[PDB]
């Protein structure tokens, strides 16, 4: 089964093999050494600024997402929404009593900075939340521009970097980001189960809220910065993530973005040639190709047919439910050989 | 590095190799079926009763612990404290505003069911929480008897089964347990990263509290029971946990309990021969041998010396921090050969 979902992603042999290394206690000096290395690799990708907390939470990307909200002292929080995942940020913010104010944008369209600027003049916010790449719509939001607006407004800047960190240019310092996160199984192409996160010194100063034990970033810091015991970590996944992070830096984000954009263009033309139409109206996310099926072809039925042909892709989600196919172009998903197989399988499905 | 820490534990090759199987999407019908197989085997060990929620949370055992508390509609909660991990329960219960009431007992001594009964006659409790095997002190608490008292008082019974599930006779049904949990790396000898849980029908009815997104057992239910989307799961760990569960049931808990007991006895004799003294004053935990070193021998230094000798064991934690050696007899730790190597290493350590 060829894995072309927009997360999880195919895992490099070198990475999956690291899972075979001898198991060790989570406080074993070697594991601690591995952990400091992970922080170094993550710091290079995140570019969090001095005094930041860098770690890999023991859970999925969603855990990373929730940690940056549940640890916040107070709201309100301006949540910029234009997809299923930014909608999840809003749901979490509401749950933790952070008094979120949702600013909606049409699914398939990027968040407009000018609209955000107007909203930031309406009320004072403790934090502004945005999803860099909305996986549910295949839209890339203008994170840098919004970060600048957030800094001017004196608000912390929360940014979901799942579809961008490890594949497209990214810098917390440059974009004025205070909290960034991702999952191990996205652009990093590592086994799922970990959530790399980064909190700027300013975020840490504000992260005094106590609403959860497992996601308490102060407890996480004790382990990642001082080698103390928080809870047992998924050691084998740590080995794998470090291996995956090295693969990323070895290739370079610049080259990885080119590999994604290159495949994105080719596949889109092949699909348009078969009657497919892109979903994003503007600012398409290069790491996730979202397309509407040819006339008369049901999206979900096509997803099932593809599976029968040996290929796994995602159907719509949230605002795009049952209306599209979402193809992964992050990590090992962005490969010529992989999509040539996809197209062959796709044609077999369309033939029926 | 021989792993004799009371969690994590040695992973048999058959189990670790399962991590090399083809990666698949978390919603792949094949993975969904592996999850069903996991629930079936967990149910065999837990014996949760019909209508129960059985799952493996994407996180360490502590996540399983918090899930059983954060979802509770209301308190008060009678928390029976006997060591580090029951203290963690108290911590989390206070964090989520469950109006916890702590009933203490000396570390090294088991919880007194007579004192529990008296406490229950004093006030109505929504839930009674206990740790089956207190890993920090190496003491086994009378869970079955405590469960009967909870059922009498009409309180839900929360039980940490980390050091017992998968190694010692266990049944929620027979022990009147409403919420039981463990971690994948304990007695099951699987890679850390998952937290098997089981919530009885009555627990689910009371689990309407909404304090966390990631640990929302309702959201977890949609995925484990109905195959819907909650968040990406650590699919590879799922493969490994299933293999681990199969291995556990092939051997049977009776044979595993026997293995642990035999080695516990002989090891303690060997240790006393060297001047060590057992920490527990009564009701020892067959799966965790906790001992104080000979006078004049620093426990933490001894742990570091053992490590240098190629053997990993745990030092104290919570009340026993720096006062003991905690030897694992959970899963693959309960092996004659493993401890014969432990002693040879211990002697090299003691000669320094
Ligand atoms: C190990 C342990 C836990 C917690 O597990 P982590 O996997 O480290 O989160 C909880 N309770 C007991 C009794 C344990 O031994
Ligand atoms: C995948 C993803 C997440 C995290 O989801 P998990 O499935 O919990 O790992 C968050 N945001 C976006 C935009 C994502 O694509």
């Amino acid at each position: 089964m060829l894995l072309l979902t927009p997360g999880p992603t195919p895992i490099p042999e070198r990475v999956q093999k690291a899972l075979l290394r001898p198991m060790r206690g989570h406080l074993d000096p070697e594991v601690l050494r591995v952990n400091r290395a992970i922080q170094e690799r993550l710091a290079a990708l995140f570019d969090p600024g001095e005094g930041a907390l860098v770690a890999a939470l023991a859970g999925s990307g969603s855990l990373g997402m929730e940690a940056g909200l549940a640890n916040l002292d107070r709201g309100p929080v301006l949540v910029l929404v234009n997809g299923a995942f930014s909608q999840r940020v809003a749901e979490m913010a509401a749950l933790h009593g952070l008094d979120p104010e949702v600013l909606d944008f049409p699914p398939g369209e990027p968040v407009d900075p000018e609209a955000v600027a107007r909203a930031l003049k309406r009320r004072r916010y403790r934090m502004v939340a945005l999803v860099h790449g909305e996986t549910s719509t295949g839209v890339l939001n203008p994170a840098e521009a919004i970060g600048a607006l957030a800094k001017e407004a004196g608000a912390l800047f929360f940014l979901d970097a799942v579809t961008t960190l490890g594949m497209l240019p990214f810098s917390m310092r440059a974009m004025g980001v205070d909290y960034a996160f991702t999952g191990s199984q996205k652009c990093l192409s590592a086994p799922p189960g970990l959530a790399p996160i980064a909190a700027s010194l300013e975020a840490r100063k504000a992260f005094t809220g106590k609403r959860g034990w497992y996601l308490d970033l102060a407890r996480v810091a004790e382990h990642w910065e001082r080698g103390g015991y928080h809870h047992t970590t998924p050691v084998l996944l740590h080995y794998a993530l470090l291996e995956a992070l090295d693969l990323v830096l070895e290739e370079g984000v610049a080259a990885r973005e080119r590999r994604a954009r290159e495949v994105y263009a080719w596949v889109l033309e092949e699909l348009k040639a078969r009657g497919f139409r892109p979903y994003p109206k503007a600012s398409p996310l290069p790491t996730v190709l979202v397309v509407r099926p040819p006339e008369g072809v049901d999206a979900d039925r096509l997803v099932r047919a593809l599976y029968a042909e040996g290929v796994a892709v995602a159907g719509g989600i949230g605002p795009t439910r049952g209306q599209v196919l979402r193809l992964g172009l992050m990590g090992e998903g962005a490969r010529r050989e992989a999509y040539q197989a996809f197209l062959k399988a796709l044609d077999r499905a369309l033939a029926l």
